[PDB]
């Protein structure tokens, strides 16, 4: 519904990325006790609906040392805490090890108002209809030189960024999260696409621009997964 | 307590930040076992109420690989050691992996006397009336260049730091610990706020100042939690 | 098979490198249950032989903390994900610990068209006949300075790279995968050789060229293995 | 072993061995753990003719670390045999090592070139004090440091000492030369009753030119309390 | 054995350094079962004595997190692979965890022919008659600047290295392995000495030469052990 779209598009909303890998002694547990422990997670995510939005991603076989990622949107990070903690306490959750936990807040754009009108218009496009796209998460930390630049300078650099990314507006969906102070990175970037070679070419195009020289850290980890319904993912651990 | 406030405010007091993560095989234990274990911790903290102040924070679901933090204040770090050792020797304690241990001493300010009188007055404000705030801990190591600067130059740079922070005095409470020689960092910074976006905006404001650029290390980890009664944390492990 | 050869030579094909370590408790099992565990993996590979190419490498005793690598070629990474996910859920797979996971795409060369005719001709040679060669996989990330260079400047630097490599065209087979955006590196370099000292001499030759100073990261890990049929490797694990 | 001699003579190896206890140690019966603690104490006593072993409680002060030994020996072979026997005890078998650093004591390289007043002041080295705090800071110098001539390093080390003078009484020091034996150049060791004095000393040294030649400083910085072995071990027998 | 000596002195021979740490759960095994396990390792080594040389070092109590190291010389790394894999599969081997695996090849010297004649003559002495010496292994990675220097310049720098090392030619035995491309380092240096203070003084003398400023990585780990018959090492684990 619009409640979901609200959380996904409005400013001041927190996005949290939580990554998990299943331990080995999980498969030592009797079979039917694992199909049952999966039901618990199914119901818990249903309960927290409304309050928060939980989307699920299969990282297993695409990201090293990771099976599952949640992307969680919440108006108060306190609620995300409470869900994750209840999730980690489920019998399925107890056998998971964390591979990452990052938070950021959505904000109204800082630079877009200073771009040419034709660019502002093009930025209205953001991905397409895609069922079960690939998703990529790339955390980013800027160098001190970036923050020492004044706004006019950073505006020009971000215009160059945007100019380079323009050909990819339809085939790559984006969402930027402002992370500074909530963990060790400044930004969390998130993308969906059906065409990974397009995403690859997009990043290559951005590598040339001046602002991609101000990234003190880029990735670590770069997470790649496929977006799916949660039951399909947990189904794999009950087999 | 006036004793509690003296420890939270006086100079010469040691602050310790002790982070723990719970073992997986804690959950392989029967519920009743885990039940008795939580009550013993409360009693321990009360046994030490005379010597030290212990405050508890839920990190689970907010900081990666961390479930619980204590902030401990004491006039002798021997006392903190004895508490934490006794704590780690409780039935609950026996199952925690340590995820961080940092110490520092409160000092009367080094630079503030050299600021303008208006700035000195503004600094009398330190945060808000806040139950269950978010807490953030950021360890900082300065570069060699910082220490090579003379006092006059560092004063000017810290006035700039302070100037940028002034708008956040009401909504972000701060406490600075001098750490050099007690672990691998120079400072432990501690913050409480009800408004995470304000804290994020405060750090962004400070990224711009010239003192920022003198941080050889900033975070790693950046700890994010919710300040809460211990019982509330303990209860999650009893489920 | 020509289709196999198509996957190994055509552009737009994804190469995935998946590394695994066998658990200490795998050898606890009777060779009987391991013999059938091995047959299960065989079955899965055959089942997937219509969509993907899977090749296997023994890393045990040559690469630290790794026993097995797969190199998988697919037209879609989602096919690779499903294969690796299924493989990790087999009884053998359940007793492996995932290690590294890297992906890249094959591309028609960017620079070769700008090289001298003699060099283009020489580049028609790539390895030679040899059974069960050694294999080496080296992930590489370029510095920002590399991407800020224009195409002409990079072409000249890649000419120098190729010039240093010419004596190794026949003794070392090469395959380059374009990785940016799919994990934390820009390229995955893959080599086969019967003569490890020749490979060592190749890398040394390359160390002198200016391009090799633009490597922000090189290796970590440098994977070294012996290429061989899956059956042989797996029956070494069965005994 | 003559204890004062090991602690003060040149050519003596000092070893810093750090250990954390496995969690499954606590699943052992109390009686088994009592016995195990006697085995460790007896082992130290059996080796007390050959090496000096001093014990420090890191639990609650250093992250991921419960126990440190500082061992002095005339030959690292003796230290090796002691630590290996220790690690084979019932208790030792449940410990994870969290550090192992070695260095030799040496006659001073720079002090002969300092002023006579500084040479005299350096005769003072710390503090009659029971159960002090101890700090261990591993240090690696940058390449530039070794490229300097001896005259230049002498002047820089005089500046170091000048800044440290006020603390000679409240902070005991012992410097070990470690290059080639592990990944660091020096192991620094300090004892104090007054951690704020140690803090202030390190701050005073951060300003000197020499402290800008440290490629690596700490990692880990070990903080502990010096204690009779029996008192440290009794914690584990609960 | 002349064949032992050929492996240790001839060019083109591979040296492998394999470090192991005994898991704690070994010690839960009854003493008798561990006695039988030691026996099995002894016979495996004897079986391989025809093709490779295996020497053993006690790292326990001298190198952090490490109990045992093998130095293996082989004419093909394939042989070393098969030995180490069979060793890791023995019951004793299944309770070891790897703390390092590096390979390098022996080469005829690159710079020696460019030194003065008297220096070439001095380099004829390598080490002493010394039973159960200390052994030190230091992996080294050069910076890009080293490889950018021409051969004449590197020759002069290596002459200065050799000049500083001259006093130690009798007291410290040396063996250099060329590792580039086989793992993440360029060289493995290996030393034997009866007097650790002489080795310390040797490294100190070299820290002053221009070449030692080109070491991007030096150690990590620096391995220190005592050379001894394998039986004695293994005995300790039988207790
Ligand atoms: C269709 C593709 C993309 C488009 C249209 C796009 C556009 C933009 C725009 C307009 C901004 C400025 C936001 C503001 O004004 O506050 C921005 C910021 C940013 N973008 Fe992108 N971008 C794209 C792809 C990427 C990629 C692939 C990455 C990195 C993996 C990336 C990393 C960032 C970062 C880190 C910022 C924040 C920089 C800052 O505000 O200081 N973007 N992007
Ligand atoms: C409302 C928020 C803040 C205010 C009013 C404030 C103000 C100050 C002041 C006045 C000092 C000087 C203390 C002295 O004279 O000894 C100081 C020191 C310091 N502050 Fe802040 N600050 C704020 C937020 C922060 C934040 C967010 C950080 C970093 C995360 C931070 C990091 C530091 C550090 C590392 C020092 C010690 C620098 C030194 O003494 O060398 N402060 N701060
Ligand atoms: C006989 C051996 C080799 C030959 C003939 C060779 C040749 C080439 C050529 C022609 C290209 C340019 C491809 C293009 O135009 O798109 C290239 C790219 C590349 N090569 Fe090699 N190479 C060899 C060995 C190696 C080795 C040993 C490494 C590193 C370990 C390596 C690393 C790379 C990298 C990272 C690139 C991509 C650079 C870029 O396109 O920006 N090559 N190589
Ligand atoms: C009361 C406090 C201190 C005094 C009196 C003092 C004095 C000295 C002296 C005289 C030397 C030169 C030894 C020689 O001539 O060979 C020295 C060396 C050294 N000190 Fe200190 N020091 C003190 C504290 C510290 C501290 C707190 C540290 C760092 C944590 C430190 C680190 C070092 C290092 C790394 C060296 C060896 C440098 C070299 O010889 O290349 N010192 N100290
Ligand atoms: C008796 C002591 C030593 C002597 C006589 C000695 C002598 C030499 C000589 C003659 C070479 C050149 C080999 C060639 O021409 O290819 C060399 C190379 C090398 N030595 Fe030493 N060395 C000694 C000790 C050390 C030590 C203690 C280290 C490091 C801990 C070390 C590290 C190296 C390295 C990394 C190289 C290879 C440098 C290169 O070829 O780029 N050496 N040494
Ligand atoms: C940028 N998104
Ligand atoms: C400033 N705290
Ligand atoms: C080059 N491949
Ligand atoms: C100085 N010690
Ligand atoms: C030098 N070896």
């Amino acid at each position: 519904m619009a409640d979901r779209e609200k959380l996904l598009t409005e400013s001041g909303v927190y996005g949290t990325f939580a990554t998990f890998q299943m331990d080995h002694d999980w498969w030592d547990l009797p079979g039917e006790s694992r199909v049952i422990s999966v039901a618990e997670v199914k119901g818990l995510v249903e309960q927290w609906s409304g309050k928060i939005l939980v989307e699920s991603y299969l990282l297993r076989g695409l990201s090293d040392h990771a099976d599952l990622m949640f992307r969680v949107h919440a108006r108060t990070l306190s609620d995300t805490q409470q869900f994750l903690s209840a999730f980690m306490g489920t019998r399925l959750g107890r056998h998971l090890t964390s591979g990452g936990l990052l938070h950021g807040v959505s904000k109204k754009p800082t630079y877009v108002a200073g771009f040419p009108e034709s660019m502002k218009t093009e930025l209205q496009v953001n991905g397409e209809s895609g069922s079960r796209p690939y998703a990529i998460v790339i955390p980013i930390k800027k160098d001190a030189e970036w923050w020492a630049l004044d706004q006019e300078a950073r505006t020009a650099l971000m215009q160059e960024h945007t100019q380079a990314a323009l050909p990819y507006l339809k085939t790559v969906k984006r969402k930027l999260y402002h992370s500074t102070g909530l963990d060790d990175v400044d930004f969390i970037t998130y993308f969906e696409t059906e065409r990974l070679e397009d995403f690859h070419n997009l990043v290559r195009a951005l590598q040339q621009v001046k602002e991609f020289r101000h990234n003190r850290r880029f990735g670590h980890p770069t997470l790649l997964g496929t977006m799916s319904p949660l039951d399909e993912i947990l189904e794999k651990f009950a087999q």
